[PDB]
């Protein structure tokens, strides 16, 4: 049977994703954005999709939508971050649009929720390799994981039945950080900062259809949502540059650091979703640049 | 001779009794409310105090007020909690609101901040006892606790010199919440009152005025718990009520059993070490000082 799923931020990279995999199935699917960093272009038009231009810190406006459709899930992507100086539109989105929704759903019997969180929400250096799903809190390390991490405690609090997707980093189609950072420079003729790290990197399309999983009601709480694995910078930049096609190879400045690997530790997910068959790196890379060089 | 405070919370418990200290001794004040809880009645007039109603969630406002006085220092009252399914005023005045004042003073190199803080940012039971300073974090038991431990971590984050008084539970004239209003109330109508087996720290509102001064002076770095270290039963203020109104006759309250801990203590020493041995007010005096202000302010 059509499932009816509510999307905040469904303009972006990981809602944008999960709203094709939900129309293409049947499902209804009704979907806010305020444009912060999504864009329009990300979600084509269906008969089934339903998009209202606003903000989910409009308590009423949530509600309203929430109430009226009654939705199997809620998908919560909406998230303030771009300007890590702008704490107004982080606490004003992230803590009073996220508790807007968490309790909107709560309030309408909602049956599942999905949430995404930052690994931030464990500290810049974690205490933990792999990092395991009881690592201590220690959010306090930018407006971004502070107020996301609030936004995870009204979801813990609330007494929904949710799960959080707990991530490194998701790349793909649709996606700031390294890869359109690498891309942008390199584009400029600009030489790449390449440090000695060891970093997560997760396809926007994987966890997009683990999160379909979530909304039929596969796995309950926290999960980290990797491979449990890492993947070097050099490895990420070299991906990078080979999807560009350059003429090249530009050898970039290998920087030392100033934590070395940061592993997830998958075994909850593994153990609740199964063995994942995560795409490869370059596919992903070459996914994520095609995207750049259509768009930018 | 004249330092320059901004007082957030301003008609509220906490901050206004911290208001007439600082107009007291000389220093200029400039403080904001928007009677969510607190009552104009609570913030006397003065020659060196600026009053502006409003809401700390108004960044231009905070900004502007912040921007135009360039305090010396910034106290940090103002919360909202009276309604625990309120998340939405809890999250836009703790969030929001207290983000909003932390970063404001940090754009005006304000040099000292001073944050209240719940010790409910622990969690309802904590594995320590007495509770120490680097007890884990538990916040998600309440909207409360959840919203006033973000504004936390912003202050935390911000790269302030503040000071954060942890507390268990503040009480005195102007205190609004909890079960001392609660217990003056029902007394006075003769209606029964609950008394729960279990022991909090309840701490005077003008004990941690005083030290609030100290810390606005240049006493202190970063959390304390502000308390003595004691912790009393809840029958024990239940008691000291019904002997503050001097009711002619003992009224037995309904025992409700203890989830929860029996008792929290919370460990002063970093504040002996810091702060001194304080002089606590004791319980008695306490609650005959809030008393004397209900029976003129009424709750
Ligand atoms: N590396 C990553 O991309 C990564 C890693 C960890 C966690 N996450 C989390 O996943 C979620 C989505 O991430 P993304 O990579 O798709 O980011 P994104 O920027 O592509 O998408 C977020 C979307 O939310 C929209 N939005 C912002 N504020 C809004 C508001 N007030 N009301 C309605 N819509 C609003 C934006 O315009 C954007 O379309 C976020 O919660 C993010 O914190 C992402
Ligand atoms: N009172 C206690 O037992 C206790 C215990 C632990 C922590 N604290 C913390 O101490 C601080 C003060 O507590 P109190 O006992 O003085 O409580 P209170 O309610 O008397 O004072 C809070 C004041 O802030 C004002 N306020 C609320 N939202 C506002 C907003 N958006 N803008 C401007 N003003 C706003 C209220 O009207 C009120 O006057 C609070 O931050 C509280 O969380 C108090």
């Amino acid at each position: 049977h059509m499932k009816k799923v509510f999307i905040t931020g469904i303009c972006g990279q990981i809602g944008s994703h999960i709203a094709e995999l939900l129309l293409e199935r049947g499902d209804k699917v009704v979907g806010i954005d305020n444009f912060a960093t999504g864009r329009r272009e990300h979600l084509k038009d269906h008969p089934n999709l339903t998009f209202v231009e606003g903000s989910i810190a409009d308590h009423a406006l949530v509600n309203q939508l929430i109430g009226d459709l009654q939705p199997d899930a809620v998908v919560h992507t909406a998230a303030s971050y771009k300007d890590p100086d702008d704490w107004y539109n982080d606490t004003l989105t992230n803590c009073v649009g996220g508790s807007n929704v968490v309790q909107a759903a709560k309030k309408n019997n909602v049956g599942r929720f999905v949430y995404f969180q930052t690994a931030l929400c464990y500290g810049v250096k974690p205490i933990q390799q792999p990092v395991r799903l009881d690592h201590p809190r220690n959010p306090a390390n930018s407006s971004y994981a502070i107020s996301k991490s609030a936004n995870e405690d009204y979801l813990e609090y609330s007494g929904l039945d949710f799960v959080t997707f707990r991530l490194a980093n998701v790349v793909g189609p649709r996606n700031s950080g390294p890869l359109p950072i690498f891309f942008q420079r390199l584009s400029e003729g600009k030489k790449c900062f390449v440090t000695k790290a060891r970093r997560d990197f997760v396809f926007v399309k994987d966890l997009a259809r683990a999160t379909v999983r979530a909304v039929d009601g596969v796995g309950h709480g926290a999960y980290h949502f990797s491979s449990g694995t890492d993947v070097a910078i050099k490895e990420l930049y070299d991906a990078v540059v080979e999807a560009m096609a350059l003429p090249s190879y530009p050898e970039p400045e290998i920087r030392e650091l100033g934590a070395p690997s940061i592993l997830l530790d998958p075994s909850r997910t593994i153990q609740d979703f199964g063995k994942i068959e995560f795409t490869p790196l370059k596919e992903t890379v070459a996914a994520a640049v095609a995207y750049f060089r259509e768009y930018g």
